[PDB]
């Protein structure tokens, strides 16, 4: 008090590619002025991003879009994943990690 950190509405949630579709990570904060993700430890770029600012405070929502070439390309120790940043006056505040793996229909 006064202040308060971004306080997620919508985190990023745990996506699959089926087949060879783009996935959407939806993400949403309040009190928000910045939304970027970070996958795989590194900043996605800022044109990757689409923001929708709205007034109730400001309200941010951000989604990106992940393919099954940019899983494929990634060979690392463990799964793909995704993190949500959100910035504010005070600092900023992290989400939960979502894994996004391709997937394959029977």
């Amino acid at each position: 008090a006064p202040g308060t950190l971004p306080h997620f509405i919508e985190e990023p949630e745990d996506a699959y590619i089926i087949k060879s579709n783009p996935i959407a990570l939806r993400c949403k904060a309040r009190p928000a002025m910045q939304i970027f993700f970070k996958c795989n430890g590194e900043w996605v770029h800022q044109n990757e991003h689409v923001s929708e600012e709205s007034l109730d405070l400001k309200v941010r929502e951000v989604f990106i879009n992940v393919t099954r070439q940019q899983v494929e390309d990634f060979h690392g120790p463990e799964d793909y994943w995704c993190q949500c940043v959100a910035w504010s006056h005070l600092g900023t505040s992290k989400s939960r990690k979502a894994s996004v793996r391709i997937a394959y229909l029977r």
